[PDB]
């Protein structure tokens, strides 16, 4: 309930601000249905590798979102184009991106666009997924409810979003980890979107890993991804197995 300055603006816009009796340092979302859904989920998530959200002021017309500052700014600016980053830091971004999306998961609320850009980095360097503006619930009162709409970013979604009406939330949620997942490890994308039309996806399918970016990632986390991108969303490896997983509890 005191002035916040306003410095400069991280990203509707996002404006870093700092407050002048406590030099505290927020993020805040100006935005001039889907805000009103935005707060409403932001209300109920409390995790350390989710932002956090401290509270909203209408203002006029315009919409405050007070959300935690994230000074390491966002993890794809930690990819090398061609080369990504070493293992260990992968594993560990990677480990921090499954507590975040398991957390979600149980509070029944998947984000729907996970990609870099929106996994932010705080001073410790410790990740945070970050924007809420496309996530939705899909478990209320222990029943689960299919998803049908198109969202997220193409190179990052899952293949049965693009062939199905009716699609689960979990599964698409692991597929956009896993693509994560390579490009921290190859620094480039697989393929423009996950389609037969789409060359590079066949080859995925045909299992030619002789070809980029495959042949960057090494064999322990590249046995992680031919579970992960699995095209039937059914026999998709799922987060509790990913634990259980070999690469995922190698020691680097
Ligand atoms: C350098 C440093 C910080 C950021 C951020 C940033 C830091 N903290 C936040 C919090 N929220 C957002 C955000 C929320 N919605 N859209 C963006 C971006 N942040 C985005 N890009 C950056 C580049």
């Amino acid at each position: 309930v005191e002035d916040w300055d306003l410095v400069q603006t991280l990203g509707g816009e996002v404006q870093l601000a700092v407050n002048r009796v406590t030099e505290e340092a927020v993020a805040v979302k100006i935005v001039d249905e889907n805000i009103k859904k935005e707060i409403c989920i932001n209300k109920m998530l409390n995790h350390e590798n989710v932002v956090k959200f401290y509270g909203h002021r209408r203002e006029g017309n315009i919409q405050y979102l007070f959300l935690e500052y994230c000074s390491g700014g966002e993890l794809f600016d930690r990819i090398e184009p061609d080369i990504g980053m070493p293992e260990p830091d992968a594993q560990r971004f990677f480990h921090q991106l499954m507590a975040g999306v398991v957390y979600l998961h149980g509070i029944g609320i998947t984000h729907r666009d996970i990609k870099p850009e929106n996994l932010l980095l705080d001073e410790r360097d410790n990740l945070k997924i970050s924007d809420f503006g496309l996530a939705t619930v899909f478990r209320y009162n222990n029943r689960e409810r299919l998803l049908n709409k198109m969202c997220g970013t193409l190179p990052y979604v899952a293949p049965e979003l693009l062939k199905r009406r009716e699609f689960h939330a979990e599964p698409v949620d692991v597929w956009s980890c896993g693509i994560v997942l390579t490009a921290m490890l190859a620094g480039e994308l697989p393929w423009d979107q996950p389609s037969d039309s789409c060359q590079e996806y066949s080859d995925w399918k045909e299992k030619k890993t002789y070809l980029n970016p495959w042949k960057k990632i090494d064999s322990a986390p590249l046995a992680l991804l031919h579970k992960i991108l699995v095209e039937n969303p059914s026999a998709r490896i799922t987060i509790p197995d990913i634990k259980k997983d070999r690469w995922y509890n190698k020691p680097l």
